[PDB]
C-alpha cells in the first residue's frame, strides 16, 4: 500500500499507471479512519475536499506528473495556516479561528501538487514536548501508545510515523521538531535562518525578534530524499518575513569535519541513547567522515540561556494572558521547568541574557569553522510515557531538562539541525543546510529504511 | 606643468596657466585624487601631506581628528609611491580616509571617547577598516565622538567637542561627527561611520556632506582585537557606512567593504541587488510625528522636484500614522541606556552625556519591568512588518534627516527633560530607520533616500537625481 512508500516511490506508481492520486490519497484516509482514534494525531480532515483534488489532477493530466509534490499526501501542524482549516493553538477559544489563506510555506507545497490530508495535532501554545491540548487531548505514539509522541510538533511525527501522511510539515522553537521525530522514529529537519519564509496572510499576533530568531519551520519524513524534497519546495524569499533571505542554497561541503557532543552542555543521558550516538560515529567514519570526540568547549550555559530568554518572556508576558485558556498540565509545566530558569521582573537580567546569547553564538560560529557539524544527541533519554511531564513539580522538571540538554542550544545559536530516527542529530552551520543532508544520508546508506507503524 | 598633455578641449590658453588654478587634493574627489596620481602630477606622498598640513593648520579649531597616524601614513604612501610610482594599485589606492574612533585601526587606540579607555591600544584593524586598506586607502588617524557613541552632539571627556566646519558655534552633530567635519573641512576624503539612531546621517547632513548608512548584510562588523558582547536587539538596528563628498565615493567605499565575515553573525554572504527599475517613492513628511523648520520642508520638496524631473514617481500622503516607530525606538535604546549601560559607565562619562541620556532617554524608558520591553519589542516587529508591506509598493522614502539645520553647540547641553522632547520631536524622522533595520542615504542638503533591506543600490540611483542636479559639495576652510 502506498501509504508505506516514499514521495518517489508513490510518484512512480501514479506515472506507470498502477494507482491514481485519488486511490493513493483513499489509501491514506482509509487508514486513517482505522487508527487515527488510538494516535489522535490528525485533529482536522479535509477528506472531501482533498479527494476532490486528486480527482480533478487525475482527470486532467492522468498518469503525467505535474509539479514535484504532485500525488504526495501531506501533514500539516495546527501551526501553519491550510485555507480552509481552523488555526487553534490547541486552545478551545480559538476553536472558531478558520483561516482563508495558505501560509507561504504550505501554499508552496500545495502549488508542487502536495496533498493536504488536515491538521495534526499539538500542544496549547506550542510550548512543551507532549502534544496535549485542550481542544484535541494527547497524541500518542504509533511505536507505543503508552508513550509521548513529543511535541510541539508531536502530530506530525506520528501521523508520519504511523503512515498517515508521506510528509508533516512543523517548526523547531525547543526541539519541537527534532524531539517528536525521533521520539516517532523518523526524520526531522530543522531548517536554518533566511530558507523558509513564516508567513501568515491571515494575520499572526506579533511576536518579540528574540523569539522568532531562534524558531525555524521544517519537514519531517520517513526518508532523507523526502525531507530534500520539501525543503527546496519551501525555500525562497518572501519579505512578509523580516527574517527571509534571497540567498540560494550551498552546496555539501567537501569533507567537513564532525564534533561530538556528549556531555559539553551537561546533558544526562541513558545509556542507550550513548549507544546510539556511539552507532552513528561508528556509520559517519564508515563512510569517510572524520569524526572527533572531546573538542568541544563547556557548553551547559547554552541550554540554560535558551532557558532563561524563553522562560522569562512565558512568566511575565505568555501565562499572564492566556493562563485562564490552556489546560492546567500546560500551565503547570511552564511554571514547574521554565518557572527554575526565568530571570525575574528586572528587565536588566534579561539584557544580561541577550548579550550572553550573542557572545556563546559567536565562540560556537567560530569552532563550526573547524567542525562544520555537530553530532549530538537529540533527547537524552527514548520516548518517555505520557505522563512525563504531566504536573510533575520543580525537581523533576529540572531533571527532565537535563535530560533535553542537547536540545535547544541549537535554537539560542540560530543553526539548523537534523534528527535522524534514532534519536541523534546533526547541527550545522547557518546557510550550510545541504551538507547536514549529505552527512544525513551517510546515515540513512547504513541504517535500515525507516518503515511506518500500526498503532494497537 | 610642461610635462603633461594639454587636453584640445581647453582652448588657446596656456597650460601653464590652466594648471595654476588646479587645487588642492584637499578639496578633490577620490577619482580626481587618483586621476592626478596617474598622470605623475602629484605622488601619494605629496596627497597625504596636503592633508596632513591641513589638518595641522585647522583642526584645533574643528577637534574632529582626534588620534593621528601621521609618520605610519606617510610610510605607507612612500613606500607605495617608491615601489610603484604613477602606476594606482587597488581602488582606493592614494585616497586619504577618516575612520571613526569605534573602529579599530592597527596601532590606534578606541576609547568610546573615554579617558579610561586611553590605554586601549589595538593590534588589528577591524574587518571594514582592513578592506579600505587593503584596498588602498590611507588612514590618516581616528574621528571625534561622543562619549559612548550616544548623542548627536560629538562631545568627549577625552578629545572635547568637534565643532561644524562650515560654522564652529554650531555642532558637527553625532555620533560619528568627527568623521562628517573631516570629510567636510577637506581633511580626508571618506570617513568610515556608523548608524544606531541617525549617527550617520544626523552629523553627514548638519556638515553638509553625504552619508550612508548601509542595511543589514552588507558590511561586517568584525573586531579581531575582542569587543564587546551585545543584545541582538541593538546589533539589529546598526550598520556601517561611508560619509564622503560625492556618491561615487560613497558607492565606492560601499562595494570596497562589502563581503561576508561569518565572525559576524550579521554579516551575509548576499551579493548587491541591481537597482530596481522604477521605484515608486513616497514621502514622509508629518507621518512619523516630526516638527520640521520652513528650511527643511523647503529642501524636501526642492528634491521631490529633482527625482520628479530625474522620471521617479513621487507620491505625499500616502503613508499611515508612524508616529510610534521613533518611540518604540527610544523606549528600546533608552530602557537598556538607563538599566544596563548608566549603572556600570556613569562615573567614567561626562556629566553632559549622562543627563542627555536621563532628560532624553528618560522620556521614553519603559522603567525596571521586563514585560513593558517585551512588549516594546513585540511592537517593532508589527511597525516592521507595516512598513516592509508598505515598501513593496513604495521602494523608496523621500525623508528630512532632521528638523533643523546644524543647532548650535549647546543645543543638547543640560537642557532638561521638556526640552529633550521637543529636540526628539524634531528628529522623528531619523531613528525609525534603525529600528526597522533599513539603509538610507542622506544627501548633503538634509534630505534622505531610505530603501529596503538589501536595497542600497536602487537607494545610491535615487540620490543621483539630486547629485546630478545639485551644486557640488565644497569643502569648508574653518574659521
Amino acid at each position: 500500500e502506498t501509504t508505506r512508500l516514499t514521495a518517489t516511490e508513490i510518484r512512480a506508481r501514479i506515472s506507470e499507471g498502477a494507482a491514481s492520486r485519488e486511490e493513493v490519497v483513499h489509501e491514506h484516509l482509509d487508514r486513517i479512519d482505522e487508527f487515527n482514534a488510538l494516535t489522535n494525531s490528525f485533529v482536522e480532515l479535509r477528506a472531501d475536499q482533498v479527494l476532490e483534488e486528486a480527482r480533478a489532477a487525475d482527470r486532467e493530466f492522468g498518469s503525467t506528473l505535474g509539479g514535484p509534490l504532485d500525488g504526495v499526501p501531506l501533514s500539516i501542524k495546527d501551526s501553519y495556516s491550510v485555507a480552509g482549516l481552523h488555526r487553534t493553538d490547541g486552545l478551545p477559544v480559538n476553536a472558531d479561528v478558520l483561516d482563508a489563506q495558505d501560509d507561504v510555506a504550505t501554499a508552496r507545497l500545495r502549488a508542487a501538487g502536495g496533498l493536504v490530508l488536515g491538521h495534526a495535532g499539538i500542544p496549547d501554545l506550542c510550548i512543551r514536548w507532549n502534544s496535549v491540548s485542550g481542544l484535541y487531548g494527547a497524541v500518542r505514539n504509533p511505536r507505543d501508545l503508552s508513550r509521548t509522541a513529543g511535541g510541539s510538533s508531536g502530530g506530525d511525527a506520528a501521523n508520519v510515523a504511523a503512515g498517515f501522511a508521506t510528509i508533516g510539515l512543523g517548526g523547531d522553537l525547543g526541539g519541537s521538531i527534532r524531539v517528536p521525530a525521533s521520539w516517532c522514529g523518523v526524520y526531522g529537519f530543522r531548517t536554518g535562518p533566511g530558507r523558509i519564509p513564516d508567513v501568515n496572510p491571515n494575520g499572526g499576533r506579533s511576536r518579540n525578534v528574540v523569539m522568532e530568531l531562534m524558531a525555524q519551520i521544517g519537514p519531517i519524513a520517513r526518508s532523507i530524499d523526502d525531507i530534500e524534497l520539501a525543503f527546496r519546495i519551501m525555500t525562497g524569499v518572501d519579505r512578509r518575513d523580516t527574517m527571509s533571505s534571497p540567498l540560494g542554497l550551498i552546496e555539501p561541503i567537501e569533507a567537513p569535519r564532525v564534533a561530538v557532543l556528549r556531555h559539553e552542555t551537561g546533558a544526562v543521558l541513558d545509556s542507550s541513547v550513548e549507544e546510539q550516538l556511539d552507532a552513528t560515529i561508528e556509520m559517519l567514519r564508515a563512510e569517510g567522515y572524520v569524526v572527533e570526540e572531546n573538542v568541544l568547549p563547556d557548553l551547559h550555559r547554552a541550554p540554560e540561556v535558551w532557558a532563561e530568554i524563553v522562560g522569562t518572556e512565558l512568566i511575565h508576558r505568555v501565562l499572564p494572558e492566556v493562563a485562564e485558556l490552556v489546560i492546567a498540565s500546560e500551565r503547570m509545566h511552564i511554571v514547574d521547568m521554565f518557572g527554575a530558569y526565568e530571570l525575574g521582573a528586572d528587565v536588566g537580567a534579561y539584557l544580561t541574557a541577550l548579550e550572553e546569547r550573542s557572545s556563546i553564538q559567536m565562540t560556537v560560529a567560530a569552532l563550526m569553522e573547524r567542525y562544520q557539524l555537530i553530532l549530538a544527541p537529540v533527547a537524552g533519554m527514548p520516548a518517555p510515557p505520557l505522563d512525563f511531564d504531566d504536573h510533575i513539580g520543580r525537581e523533576a522538571s529540572i531533571a527532565l531538562f537535563d535530560q533535553m540538554r542537547c536540545v535547544p542550544w541549537v535554537n539560542l545559536l540560530g543553526l539548523p539541525s537534523l534528527a535522524l530516527p534514532n534519536g541523534i542529530q546533526l547541527v550545522g552551520r547557518k546557510h550550510d543546510e545541504l551538507t547536514i543532508l549529505a552527512a544525513g544520508r551517510a546515515y540513512e546508506r547504513r541504517a535500515p529504511r525507516v518503515e511506518i507503524a500500526t498503532p494497537a
